């Protein structure tokens, strides 16, 4: 982790797109 931004979005941005799609994309409207 040195001189290379956007290198941890996977865990972060996924847990965020997963959390969201969950509360609402799991209900009855997939992504």
């Amino acid at each position: 982790m040195g001189i290379n931004t956007r290198e941890l979005f996977l865990n972060f941005t996924i847990v965020l797109i997963t959390v969201i799609l969950m509360w609402l994309l799991v209900r009855s409207y997939q992504y």
